């Protein structure tokens, strides 16, 4: 008599958990096999109009708390879109797609190619701001240009703030364009820095070894900015995104505020199978406290 | 093999000390890092009057490290002063005094009074820039400040920098930096700022102030730590670097110095498990040399492999 479902965008969804955007994510192979995990849902790599071969390898590196990695690397924004237009099967879960040009007009002229397709399959649009978040007149105009050349609502990926003055400026942009119906929280904490002991040198080869961090590292910050934006964006979906590794975890994404709840780092290390175990360990909570749907602790979280 | 650092005029025995604010707010708590083996201490981050702080709990310990919104509970300036003039055992080790004045003239005014202590004491100045609970973050203010410390103080002094997370603020933090001659140490760095923390069974944050928002220090931070140690190492080769973040053991320390520390704090880890730290980071530290052969730390100081 408990359910995992989420009911958003006009979709019910299983259960709220999907991979993060770059993870599993690439090629038909790793579309697949998220299609075919027992995830709510699923997001495809960033795409960018033309194909990019990737930064220097390695690229990705796994640290004992979670991981680093500088991918810089997709098949071009044309395959991600016929594989929504006539290859991903929406009878299993909806899906989602991650676009990151590099302007305001690369993105615009691929919104306005995605719109029959979104149209007539129902995929969904996930605008990766992260850095064009970092700077709130570039985020204002990317909006505004999207929202222009786009008929249909979509979300962004936004990069992580440490300060309630930045919480503030970029929720009072966001709530200005209704069309943005959903907000992700939060993308990797960038440029931080790797070395190994025995080697004396860094795990990545591309900027020097600075990257961004994923994983248990980021987990209180990502609460942080759920719950921030939660707060401020009553109006939107929050879908939370860092440091999720178990059940407990998720719940916790939940209670600040998540609709949604993405799994990066821990799915590279684990698989898909992931996914049979944290819907296991999500009831497994609330189970123990009576909780029978999501809603009733969606954003809940108590003060003292 | 040495841990010794040559640096400010001084000679420090090891790269050890204290994060401001960790054990160092009582003149006990000061005593007890001056018997300790750290090589240097600094003080709790005053400003010009006492203050309590925020209401507690205001600090709490995580798996992976600790948040904390304490708000400068300080026994204000004259006491950390008084304790640098007249009390502090300047043959054990040098002293760093923190200041966090609310203002640019609450801290020139401080500065002014301290002046004549540094010049007879020997005491070091490091200016907090990152109260999280933030200059640092607002260039122009920073440099505003850095313009009255420099008219207001005679002396060199050190700066406690929040973390930077891309290369754009880096650089702009560091140009601002390069323009003060008197700026001789940044400290890299101050808590990550704003995290959450929720516990699971009473579905409720952990710390009172600001609804359970505070800094995070501890093994969270350590990636960012060394990128900040090692990217204003690369941009102002005319200052020192002191790395503060995520030390719990000699590798860690090993860490910041190959990314650029010259001196290496200790936050989280002291504040659980206590001044005896030193003992063991020293050990481990010498130990990680022994392994490669390193007599002395400036044989791989800032010369981690890269690009
Ligand atoms: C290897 C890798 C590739 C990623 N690629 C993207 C991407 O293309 N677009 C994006 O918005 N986020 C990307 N991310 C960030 C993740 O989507 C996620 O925000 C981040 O890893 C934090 O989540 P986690 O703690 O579960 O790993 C990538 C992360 C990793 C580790
Ligand atoms: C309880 C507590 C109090 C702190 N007080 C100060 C302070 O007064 N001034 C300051 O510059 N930093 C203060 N900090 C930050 C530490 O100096 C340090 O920058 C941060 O904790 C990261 O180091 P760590 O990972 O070893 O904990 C405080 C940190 C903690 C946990
Ligand atoms: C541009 C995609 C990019 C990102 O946004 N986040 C990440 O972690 N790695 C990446 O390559
Ligand atoms: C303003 C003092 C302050 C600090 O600088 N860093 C921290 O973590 N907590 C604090 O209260």
């Amino acid at each position: 008599s408990m359910s995992l479902q989420v009911g958003i965008l006009g979709n019910t969804f299983a259960n709220p958990f999907m991979n993060a955007a770059g993870v599993m994510c690439s090629t038909e192979e790793e579309l697949a096999a998220m299609t075919e995990s027992t995830s709510g849902s699923l997001i495809t790599k960033s795409c960018t109009p033309a194909l990019r071969e990737g930064n220097p390898a390695p690229r990705y590196y796994t640290l004992p708390l979670g991981s680093i990695n500088s991918m810089g690397p997709n098949k071009g924004f044309d395959f991600y879109l016929a594989y929504s237009a006539r290859h991903h099967d929406y009878s299993r879960k909806p899906l989602f797609i991650s676009i990151s040009g590099f302007s305001a007009e690369e993105n615009a002229e691929m919104c306005k190619r995605l719109a029959p397709v979104a149209a007539e399959k129902g995929v969904i649009l996930e605008l990766n701001l992260s850095q064009v978040a970092y700077d709130f007149d570039a985020m204002r105009r990317y909006l505004a240009a999207i929202s222009e050349a786009y008929p249909h609502p979509f979300g962004v990926k936004m990069p992580p703030y440490f300060d309630f003055a930045h919480f503030d400026a970029a929720a009072e942009i966001l709530n200005q364009f209704p069309k943005v119906q959903f907000i992700t929280c939060i993308n990797s904490i960038g440029n931080g820095l790797v070395i190994d002991v025995e080697t004396e040198s860094v795990v990545i080869k591309p900027k020097q070894g600075f990257g961004g961090l994923g994983g248990r590292y980021v987990f209180p910050t990502a609460l942080a900015n759920v719950n921030a934006f939660y707060r401020r964006c009553p109006g939107k979906l929050i879908f939370g995104c860092g440091g999720v590794y178990t059940g407990e975890d998720a719940f916790l994404h939940v209670l600040a505020g998540a609709s949604m709840v993405q799994v990066g780092t821990a799915l590279h290390e684990e698989g898909a199978a992931i996914f049979e175990r944290l819907t296991a360990e999500l009831l497994d909570v609330m189970a123990k406290k009576g909780y029978k749907a999501l809603d009733e602790f969606r954003g809940k979280v108590k003060a003292m």
